[PDB]
């Protein structure tokens, strides 16, 4: 069908713009500390974004489909064209911002696109205001939770690793611990929410994976910590390797939360085209997640990695231990949001995480100018994309 | 729950012995080409063995639970003591062989253990001969299939890489193709058999993972192929790095097929303690698979770091393209066997794959006294473990009563 080809193209363009605008949220810690080149960061992210999208991305895709527009108050064909309009408008504005090196929330963009459609097609009652209010609350709370976690974690690492009688030995315990906790979070959430297994099985699998991870990472760190004789340099060299893993953690969580910004709308179009109805129980077709994940990966490789040769527009000049802490806090916050089905901004979460570290260490950094740009974009994106989606939808109803 | 504790200890020891004896089967190619150190090989295998055990290990575990002993002819309590007897006996012989550095089949060992228990408890009727027959058939067919796949694949490599106008450019396409095929196989089987999703969805996910894998590996190879000027040196350098991936593939498939050799007996004990009669359809308790996976990983790390760098010395003349091919063919054979629920020997499959790509092999060297020892141990392991398991079971039955 022409509608399915158009929806495939527009969903691919949305996903590509997500990958382009958001790679920095994952890879700027590792690239800024020169733990990896821009090209290695792009290849790794290509894999980890796709993996997060597949293992965990349907939960938020449900919310995007049903949690913004009151879909029952809309005709199926209307929902189809509203999804496409939202994709058109979000994609346009994201690609514009990426052109100018500007960071935007692709989540805020697609949600404003959906809101624009719903307001034009039905009016004020075309919007699911209760769910939308919870989403806006999460938009404000998640950056603060990220800052809070990064604050507490930076302090804990300073106390238990650096300002300690034997930093090397301490680091061989602390860095495995955080890698294992990341693995436990991913595995237990995947087994409970995606595989539908009971809570006890999910926990047991998470513990088992975290035990294997701790063992292996401990012995690798033990090898690495004796490559340098200077203590601080040895610790930082180990954090340098480990913050690649924690970048992968962020890129996974990003795919998990954000594939919805392309797959939710695409899934809405696919379901309406295939059935002619809007079913009460939304199931996200796997083609939608795969299209979105591959699109994000390709955007990472072909337009991202140039965004990042300019500079990591969202986290750069910290030590390896600080990048490690920023990544961990960001990924944990985003994965927990995804487990609740909340579409949040990974951009604003990483900004919150680095602000938290700055409050912990010394307020020089954060760069207040980019912080101001983030706040301006934050305030403008939802109204702008909403108005654009409303106009695109309006025009589109020139259909006989 | 004393019986549960004893089962945990014995299953752990068996799993440890598997990891110790078999890490060579996946990592000796990579270690012998010096693509990685023994220590690195051990850490990688630790993660990949556990991952295969957890993602794909339940299917062969079901066959170990009811494909050797005729479960409906043994009282459940006796099945529980027989499972323990088999674990004790197999572990003992695996550890003896490992201590001398000899690669043996832990699958042949545990099946012999179970057969021995079944024969002493019930006689000729205590053995599930219909299924045991297909298992022995697979023990004969699997190494041959590994050799054949090996041979055909090395021919494919020659045709598509070496016998071409621009072998660097060709390797840039052929190595990503095989890495992608490996990923397609792992994913499609995991989604189909473990997660029990429809065939079309399994294939669709396998293909998407393949596409991403091909893209990423293609650009990594494009980079690597530029490090050496000479065509053949550059291609072998790329195979040298890619055969690390293919060693991971073998490790995963090894965990998938062999966690059963410890998890099947443990599961049988858990099922009897929990419900009594072994039900129509067996569900392997994840605890069994997790214990088996952890024990294999720990055996790889604490003991396998000896027999690995004893198989590896014998194949340091194996080209990187051949080690790549041997691993791919071994892992494919073993994964497909696992998807059929067949408990297979990965040792014999590796040997088959090696003979299929060509053997320098130093042979005569190996020391022919050692080669004779290896052949003897392989022909004798099933009856030796069966007899040891029978003895342990009867001794046990007494000491109890
Ligand atoms: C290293 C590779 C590991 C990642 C493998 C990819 C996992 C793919 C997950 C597919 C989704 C799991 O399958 C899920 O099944 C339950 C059925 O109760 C529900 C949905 O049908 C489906 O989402
Ligand atoms: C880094 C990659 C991580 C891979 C994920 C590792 C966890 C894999 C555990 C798979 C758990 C198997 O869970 C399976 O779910 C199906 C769904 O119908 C049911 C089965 O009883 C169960 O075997
Ligand atoms: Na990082
Ligand atoms: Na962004
Ligand atoms: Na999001
Ligand atoms: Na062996
Ligand atoms: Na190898
Ligand atoms: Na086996």
């Amino acid at each position: 069908m022409t509608i399915l080809i158009i929806a495939g193209i527009l969903g691919f363009i949305m996903a590509f713009s997500i990958g382009a605008n958001d790679v920095a949220n994952s890879m700027a810690t590792a690239v800024g500390a020169r733990a990896i080149t821009v090209r290695q960061a792009a290849l790794i992210a290509m894999f980890l974004e796709f993996l997060g999208a597949v293992m965990f991305g349907s939960h938020v895709s449900q919310t995007i489909v049903k949690g913004i527009v009151e879909v029952e108050k809309v005709q199926p064909v209307e929902l189809m064209y509203g999804a496409l309009s939202a994709l058109i408008a979000a994609s346009f504005w994201i690609l514009i911002a990426t052109n100018w090196g500007y960071p935007v929330s692709t989540t805020h963009s697609i949600v404003g696109g959906m809101m624009g459609f719903g307001l034009v097609a039905v009016g004020i009652n075309g919007v699911n205001w209760k769910t939308f209010l919870f989403i806006v609350l999460s938009w404000v709370v998640s950056p603060v939770l990220g800052g809070l976690i990064s604050f507490v974690m930076f302090k804990l690492i300073s106390l238990s690793v650096f300002h300690t009688k034997n930093p090397k030995k301490s680091s061989t315990v602390a860095i495995p611990f955080f890698i294992s906790l990341a693995i436990f979070t991913m595995i237990s959430l995947f087994v409970k929410k995606t595989l539908k297994q009971p809570l006890s099985e999910s926990f047991l699998l998470g513990i088992a994976f975290s035990l294997v991870t701790f063992f292996v990472v401990h012995f690798a760190v033990r090898k690495l910590i004796n490559e340098k004789k200077d203590v601080y340099d040895a610790v930082e060299n180990v954090f340098k390797r480990a913050q690649i893993l924690t970048s992968c953690y962020v890129s996974f969580s990003h795919g998990a939360n954000d594939v919805a910004n392309a797959a939710g709308p695409v899934a809405a179009v696919m379901i309406v085209a295939s059935t002619g109805v809007v079913p009460k129980t939304v199931e996200i077709p796997f083609l939608a997640l795969l299209l979105g994940g591959i699109g994000i990966s390709l955007g990472v490789f072909f337009l991202g990695q140039k965004v990042m040769e300019t500079v990591g527009e969202k986290i750069t000049t910290l030590t390896n231990s600080r990048g490690f802490t920023v990544d961990f806090s960001t990924a944990t916050t985003v994965l927990l949001a995804s487990s609740l089905g909340l579409p949040i901004s990974t951009t604003h979460v990483v900004v919150g995480a680095v602000t938290g570290v700055g409050f912990a260490r010394g307020l020089e950094m954060v760069n207040v100018g980019v912080l101001k740009n983030i706040v301006i974009s934050w305030l403008l994106i939802v109204p702008t994309v909403a108005a654009t989606s409303a106009a695109v939808y309006w025009v589109l109803k020139l259909i006989l």
